């Protein structure tokens, strides 16, 4: 018995977003069913094929455990199908524009109408209500507009993307979040409601630690766990003095600790021809004593200008790099090892190669060969939530179209009205 | 009424991955009594303080909508009041290291026979079964172990974190996922289940892009987006060219597309003192003829080197180059509304200041101002999820013990019995 067993998901959705929150649904039980334009399908599928003419790897990893259905929404025999599928649905998932599916013939209160019990979610670029609610919004740009890219990177150089997916997946999963939420209530109210993410509030729900910064800042003028109240540390492209004198918006702060205790990242061996040989290192402020063992210092166990999280602030930067001078002969596993032995947090940077192959991964079903005898197997991310009462089952992604006569017969269609859609193009 | 009205959590969590947990269910109309250690409590309330002896913004930011109990789990008598509380709960969130739960008197076996119905989650730095399952992690420590780090920032830098709480508060938002799944398979079965997710696995799934990209570099040996793909453009610290022939694990590459179509982060006027003056600008396949034309390039409309994806590949970084020149004279609110009268959609990148004092986000319920009457008025970042059936009603954050005796008479106990436990320092 799976959470989502019996749950009936009508999925409008495309690209990553809302295919992101629809896949996981279907890893917890969820019946997806993936409406589809007829004769082209979810953009994915020929987005940066690794095969010609094969279903691409960014198709595949964000729609297993769905059905495809082909449909032509702007025939009347399609709202028709519409209008049947929606009565047994439970919830409708879409990323469409704006207004969209309105036009399309299917306002919230028509839906109401043909369903009480259906739930309505939708992922947005801007809220509804937003000057900016109507304009489009790619990963990065949702990035850049919910405070993530000002504050990812260096203070020497430009507002950086995050490699991973802060607009996208995490609005999705946010999706899910709205979705699961719905169904809780529909217990007591017996109804469904219309919900909505937009992609900047998902990316500024993830950046609320910055939004604390941003008001330290106006309040004290200073963060003093930013590499930039180290006096004589940070400088601009052109040598110009970075401090918090005349800092007004929350600065880069490299490599910096974030909501976590001060850290960096610190090299280990190989790190001149291995790009991900580093781990990252904290210095917990209750951890003193233990550090100075690590690194045979100490001289700097009873000395106020080491001693506590204030004296630092002065020499922070010089005491990272002291500390990595004694990494220079390890691989950032036998650091992660020889930390680990203090209870010091400090762990490695895993390479996407480390990851796609590690068996531990594999071993609690994060990492998941998926078995596709069209296609040929290939890995995906599991469910990251672990469940002791049941376990994903996890499927390969559907061709194009592969599922209408199934899905149109489950609808209660007669042989002679499944040709009769084929014929008229409407499927 | 909020979805989980009538929902009663038993919060033990602390720092931030938990913490957001628990205040976004609180959000959502959870009853959430805070577990917290006598005398001390969650160590946000004394961690980087904007005035002495007052609850710090990272305490306030994500403690809004929870009560507040003092208690001594150590004691008899403290584990016979968990006792009671636990019958009383529908879920149970904690973070503490692994194993701790177990030793402060509670394995999952011996809740399951105190309430078969509640659920138990849990924050884990690795997922149980995995070789570092004992390894502690925090915020960038699991920002590198998930893939992030590793696939963030320049390929002539270092690895790179993000600013926002890839680690943290997104481990948070998944754990709401799996309660809320737990509470739906609950309505089915009558039981609880322990549910569990691992910050590793909650930024790998954030991640996912970047492992499509593994099985394409480890399939092909290219990725043809990525700015190594372009030859001659890309070296390393000697000044030597990279390209795909010797990359086996997925680079950084700076300011690229991931899951969108191509990108770069351009610089705007005032770059060079004002750190966010920049856009994302998105170069999409179909948009080319739109963007030859605001560039005023008629020219490249139909020569095949740049009129094509596969054309534009050796010379795409020369492109963006040049679109930079013309935004030379332009801020980034300019810039974009000049893109948008080519239907070209362009971002720029916000500020936390311009966010933190922003209308629109407030106007929508995305920034919010919390009416706290002990500690002045604070913003925080909202419900990230909008609904049509109702709002969120956000409340300030708990004194350290403020709800202690109140918690205790809804137990049962009379004013005899708390006066004894304050006595005995139980509470
Ligand atoms: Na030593």
């Amino acid at each position: 018995t799976k959470p989502l067993d019996g749950i009936n998901v009508l999925d409008f959705t495309h690209v990553q977003a809302g295919p992101a929150c629809t896949q996981m649904m279907g890893f917890l039980g969820a019946n997806v069913i993936k409406i589809e334009r007829r004769g082209s399908g979810d953009m994915t599928r020929g987005f940066l094929q690794d095969k010609p003419n094969v279903d691409s790897l960014y198709f595949t990893m964000f729609n297993c455990n769905k059905r495809s259905i082909e449909l032509d929404m702007k025939t009347p025999e399609g709202k028709e199908l519409l209008e049947q599928m929606i009565k047994k649905a439970d919830v409708m998932v879409e990323n469409f524009g704006p207004g969209a599916l309105d036009r399309m013939g299917f306002t919230w209160e028509y839906i109401q109408e043909l369903n009480p019990r259906v739930i309505l979610a939708s992922v947005k670029g801007y809220a509804e209500g937003h000057a900016n609610e109507h304009l489009k919004v790619y990963e990065n740009v949702a990035q850049c507009s919910g405070g993530a890219a000002a504050t990812t990177g260096f203070w020497d150089g430009p507002p950086t993307v995050s490699g991973a997916a802060l607009g996208d997946s995490n609005s999705g999963m946010h999706l899910m979040i709205g979705i699961l939420a719905a169904l809780e209530i529909r217990h007591k109210t017996g109804r469904g409601q219309k919900v909505a993410v937009a992609m900047q509030d998902a990316v500024l729900n993830l950046v609320r630690i910055k939004l604390r910064d941003q008001q330290r800042l106006e309040r004290t003028g200073i963060l003093a766990e930013y590499p930039q109240a180290q006096p004589n540390f940070a400088f601009d492209r052109d040598g110009n003095p970075l401090s918090f004198d005349n800092i007004t918006s929350v600065p880069r702060g490299g490599n910096a600790g974030g909501g976590g205790q001060p850290g960096w990242m610190l090299k280990c061996k190989g790190w001149e021809t291995d790009a991900d040989s580093y781990v990252y290192f904290t210095i917990a402020a209750n951890m003193w004593p233990q550090i100075c063992d690590m690194i045979d210092k100490p001289e700097w166990k009873d000395d106020p200008a080491y001693n506590t999280f204030e004296g630092r602030v002065d020499k922070l930067m010089d005491i990272f790099s002291f500390i990595e001078t004694k990494f220079a002969d390890k691989d950032k596993f036998e650091v992660t090892e020889w930390a680990a032995q203090y209870g010091i947090p400090c762990g490695p940077v895993m390479s996407m190669k480390e990851l796609a192959h590690d068996p531990s991964l594999q071993k609690v079903g994060t990492v998941v060969e998926v078995v596709d005898e069209i296609r040929g197997n290939h890995l995906t991310v599991g469910a990251p939530f672990k469940f002791s009462g049941f376990q994903p089952e996890i499927t390969r992604a559907p061709l194009l179209g592969e599922h209408t006569d199934e899905v149109l017969k489950e609808l209660g269609l007669d042989d002679a009205k499944i040709k009769e859609l084929h014929a008229k193009q409407v499927v």
